[PDB]
């Protein structure tokens, strides 16, 4: 009984090794080369780890978990009993891997054109006008025009996704995607757990939305910004408004303690992607944890291609399931926020290694959150000042309260600002998962929470057919999103924690964990664990306690929210949006 259910498990292992390799290659020759042939390889090969998923769901199914006694493979067995889209009749199965890949093209190769003139990709065009653009009607064309041609083109193809999405799901015996999309935290209370810790970080963000709407007043002018309404979605230097820190020049705390400019740093030092990737890797190394071998450096795709090759720009790390093979495929600029980017990226591949050794059905994050989390920790420690100036990519910046404050308020415009944007993504997609918004009201109620939890307002009133979300990459590459909320609180626990274990003494915001062998004995013990275990213990591993809490984000912030009630209250700012109706007149 027993021994039957050890040598199936084995049989998975071994099997789903050889097809997931072969898929993940058809995947990866697809996402660096769309044409029309590696499309017909990649659904080809869909449909040959569908048969691989079918065969051996169907015999896991058979095994009454309950009477199983070995725990591991007990969990394992359960695990391969959820065939994911393997569950769909093999014409809907066809439907929703095209779909899939339409939905995934139509984003990645959207672009935005001027009237008689040049044609504007996301990356690396439309992002640099979101970035550095300080003119209100550039802003919005590039705003406007990605919804209009990213977004409204995703519409024909949601509806369908959904139905198929939600059919497969309850084929594997879930009420919905959402549903399905939860249960890998295996945390009953993960919604309460999510709104609470939401709840906690509302101060900090209702205080630095008030002083970036002032501070966007005095630029836009009085009759752009509402001093008690939500913000114009387009000025705060990303596509999404999903974090604001390339705004930094409008906001500073501190105009007379002025910092380097990192770009052109990074640019006159002759700084590449392959030297960012290789700065990730050595922060790796000195904490003892594993290189990226030596295969890595010759198949990742680092920059976008200047062959003609249309690619899937989009950053992602990828593991071949052969415990050999990892690559990144990132079309790099050289510049301090895909520096950022590079270690997140790094972390996954790190995170691959870490658990190379585990059955397949093992090889994921303790959570989803654990997996986004680990490379973002050591761009903490990357990105503070001290170590930023070690690369020479700011001046000395250490002694001054000024350029203190200036630098929380750096980091807070990404990782304060993403939060509300973090927790909403799935709060709308789990409600269409559901049924509760339906096709007639996507883009209304994606607004309604725009509003609610961002505080943001569209600068141009939506139409019918517009569907924004669907110009957002998660959207229709159906990568659920409530990871990154997950991964940002938790990061900050790590953070302390490993600071803690390197002893570092003194306010969180200053900790720098290069070279602590014990910090990265700490990410390792739990990194091995995979999905082996509930989440709780991976944390225990990190931290010495075993619970999700916002207390170290809010410790790193601290300074920052005093600084901000002084400064808001001399002002005489209204927290919030009470006049939420406000959109721009003009
Ligand atoms: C329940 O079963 C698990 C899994 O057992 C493993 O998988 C099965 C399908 C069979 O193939 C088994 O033969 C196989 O061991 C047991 O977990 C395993 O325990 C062993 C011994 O404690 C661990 O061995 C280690 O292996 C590494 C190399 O990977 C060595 O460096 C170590 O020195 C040590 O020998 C093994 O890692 C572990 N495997 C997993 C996936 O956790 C588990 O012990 C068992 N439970 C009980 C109560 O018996
Ligand atoms: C353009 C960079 C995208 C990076 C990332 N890319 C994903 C691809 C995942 C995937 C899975 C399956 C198939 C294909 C792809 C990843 O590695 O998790 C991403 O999406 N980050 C989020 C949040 C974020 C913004 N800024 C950051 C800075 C640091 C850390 C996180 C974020 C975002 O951009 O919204
Ligand atoms: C892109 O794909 C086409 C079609 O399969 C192939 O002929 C070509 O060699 C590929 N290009 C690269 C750079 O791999
Ligand atoms: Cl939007
Ligand atoms: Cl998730
Ligand atoms: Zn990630």
């Amino acid at each position: 009984d027993e021994a039957e259910a050890s040598k199936f498990v084995e049989e998975y292992d071994r099997t789903s090794q050889v097809v997931w390799n072969e898929y993940a290659g058809a995947n990866w020759n697809y996402n660096t080369n769309i044409t029309t042939e590696t499309s017909k390889i990649l659904l080809q090969k869909n449909m040959q780890i569908a048969q691989h998923t079918l065969k051996y769901g169907t015999q896991a199914r058979k095994f009454d978990v309950n009477q199983l006694q070995n725990t591991t493979i007990k969990r394992i067995i359960k695990k391969v009993q959820d065939l994911e889209r393997a569950a769909l009749p093999a014409q809907e199965l066809e439907e929703y891997n095209k779909i899939l890949l339409d939905m995934e093209t139509t984003y990645s190769v959207a672009t935005v054109c001027h009237p008689q003139g040049s044609c504007l990709q996301l990356e690396p065009d439309l992002t640099n006008v979101m970035a550095t653009s300080r003119k209100y009607e550039d802003l919005l064309w590039a705003w406007e025009g990605w919804r209009d041609k990213a977004g409204r083109a995703i519409l024909q193809f949601y509806p369908k996704y959904v139905e198929l999405i939600n059919q497969a799901a309850r084929l594997n015996g879930y009420v919905d995607a959402g549903d399905s999309w939860r249960s890998m935290y295996e945390t009953p209370s993960l919604e309460q757990d999510l709104e609470r810790l939401f709840q906690e970080l509302q101060p900090l963000y209702l205080n630095l939305h008030a002083y970036v709407r002032r501070a966007l007043h005095r630029h836009y002018g009085a009759q752009h910004i509402n001093l008690e309404g939500p913000i114009p979605a387009h000025l705060l230097g990303n596509m999404w408004a999903q974090t604001w820190s390339n705004i930094y020049d409008l906001v500073v705390p501190f105009p007379s303690a002025p910092s380097m400019d990192t770009t052109e740093a990074m640019l006159k030092q002759g700084w590449t992607p392959r030297r960012m990737f290789k700065e990730a890797d050595d922060f790796f190394t000195s904490l003892g944890l594993l290189p990226v071998p030596p295969e890595f450096w010759q198949k990742s795709m680092l920059e976008k291609p200047t062959d003609g090759r249309e690619v899937v720009c989009h950053a992602s790390a990828w593991d071949f399931y052969n415990g050999k093979d990892f690559r990144i495929k990132q079309c790099t600029t050289v510049n301090l926020e895909d520096l950022v980017v590079a270690h997140h990226e790094m972390g996954h591949i790190q995170y691959f290694m870490q658990y190379k050794d585990l059955p397949v059905a093992l090889r994921e994050g303790a959570n989803p959150g654990f997996h986004e989390a680990i490379g973002d920790v050591l761009a903490l420690s990357v990105s503070t000042p001290k170590h930023l100036h070690s690369l020479n990519l700011l001046s000395s910046e250490g002694g001054s309260d000024e350029h203190d404050i200036n630098f929380l308020m750096k980091m807070a415009l990404d990782k304060i600002a993403f939060i509300p944007f973090s927790y909403l993504v799935d709060q709308w997609r789990w409600r269409v998962f559901d049924g509760s918004i339906t096709k007639e009201n996507y883009n209304q109620e994606w607004w309604s929470l725009r509003l609610k939890y961002q505080g943001l307002c569209p600068p141009v009133p939506r139409t019918q057919g517009d569907f924004d979300p669907g110009a957002k990459f998660h959207i229709p590459s159906s990568v659920p999103y409530i990871r990154y909320f997950v991964s940002f609180i938790i990061q900050f626990q790590f953070h302390e924690a490993l600071c803690q274990a390197a002893g570092h003494t003194g306010p969180l915001h200053k900790c720098d964990i290069y070279q602590s062998k014990e910090a990265g004995q700490r990410l390792a013990t739990a990194m091995k664990l995979g999905f082996s275990r509930p989440w709780p213990e991976a944390m225990q591993l990190i931290t010495g306690q075993p619970q999700m809490s916002a207390s170290a984000m809010l410790s790193y912030f601290k300074p920052l929210l005093d600084w901000l009630r002084t400064e808001n209250e001399l002002h005489g700012e209204k927290l919030g949006w009470p006049q939420y109706n406000w959109t721009p007149n003009s």
